[PDB]
């Protein structure tokens, strides 16, 4: 039994020769050869099994990304697990070595307006495919990009994705909320669940904003002080998307605050395309009904060298207590067992 970092990482004799990566949100994450392809692989170790929410969203994931296939969403190539149920305390999942993230590249490169544009369409063309199959993502943000050495992209991390319910989006106002705060479109904290697609499209809109200037643009250090970083550049809404808000405790807090213009967007980035800056206003647009949807923005001016409907496919089709979840997660990976 492999041992890394003081602990059991119990993935077999198909791999070896363990190196470690980092740390996960439910175990470690390393990388290894793998005896039967003949390429190093990256794997996870999962121990969800104490509690309900680790459960949920470990099987979430494994069944989002083991029916997908697309070029730019990591695939799940095997999970290693013990043969039965009392047995399994841990689970292994194996996906394809990257060489870095996004979140590690902007801390560390400049990058070039041409990867901006060809990462944003990597992006935007795994999100079609998201969004085709009636899942949102609902965490995007660069630590959630893998990249390769030639800058090919795979969206990972489907742990908070779900079902989109439109019909069922609206809250209160200051509704807590999951996904990382600094990727959060401005309705969350507002009057949104956010059960729609606008908000994978707001937290695309960010990772371009960071793209440009290698700073997030809206770094909130608190969930109220989110809206504020937004208004902050976006200026105060206007009559017709303030009506839109129909919540009294939402609308009001809107109202109680002094009026801010907006930052023009070549002002806050002056080095940037300006194709590029045009279709950013259009996802960072702070009415979620009017925000840009992820086909039109795979049309908009700024990729046109990429834009090929017939190369960016859709999914054939749409897509409880810690006791059954585990059973749901012995049955889902079963087919990776001899
Ligand atoms: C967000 C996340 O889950 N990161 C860990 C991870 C997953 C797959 C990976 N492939 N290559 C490296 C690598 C890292």
């Amino acid at each position: 039994p492999e041992m890394v970092r003081g602990q059991v990482f119990d993935v077999g004799p198909r791999y070896t020769n363990l190196s470690y990566i980092g740390e996960g949100a439910y175990g470690m994450v390393c990388s290894a050869y793998d005896n039967v392809n003949k390429v190093r692989v990256a794997i996870k170790k999962i121990s969800p099994f104490e509690h309900q929410t680790y459960c949920q969203r470990t099987l979430r994931e494994i069944k989002i990304l083991l029916r997908f296939r697309h070029e730019n969403i990591i695939g799940i190539n095997d999970i290693i697990r013990a043969p039965t149920i009392e047995q399994m305390k841990d689970v292994y999942i194996v996906q394809d070595l990257m060489e870095t993230d996004l979140y590690k590249l902007l801390k560390t490169q400049h990058l070039s307006n041409d990867h901006i544009c060809y990462f944003l369409y990597q992006i935007l063309r795994g999100l079609k495919y998201i969004h085709s199959a009636n899942v949102l993502h609902r965490d995007l943000k660069p630590s959630n990009l893998l990249l390769n050495t030639t800058c090919d992209l795979k969206i990972c991390d489907f742990g908070l994705a779900r079902v989109a319910d439109p019909d069922h989006d609206h809250t209160g106002f200051l509704t807590e909320y999951v996904a990382t705060r600094w990727y959060r479109a401005p309705e969350i904290m507002l009057n949104s669940k956010g059960y729609t697609k606008s908000i994978d499209i707001w937290s695309v809109g960010c990772i371009l904003a960071e793209m440009l200037s290698n700073r997030p643009i809206f770094p909130g250090k608190h969930y109220l002080d989110q809206l504020n970083h937004i208004l902050g550049i976006l200026g105060s809404p206007s009559q017709e998307d303030l009506n839109c808000i129909i919540n009294l405790k939402a609308r009001n807090y809107l109202l109680s605050l002094p009026h801010k213009n907006k930052v023009p967007w070549n002002r806050l980035f002056p080095n940037a395309d300006s194709k590029a800056l045009d279709l950013l206003d259009k996802m960072l647009t702070f009415n979620p009904h009017k925000r840009i949807e992820v086909e039109q923005a795979l049309a908009h001016p700024y990729l046109e060298q990429y834009y090929d409907p017939s190369d960016e496919p859709i999914a054939e089709a749409p897509f409880l207590p810690k006791e059954k979840l585990k059973e749901l997660i012995f049955e889902e990976t079963a087919r990776f067992q001899p």
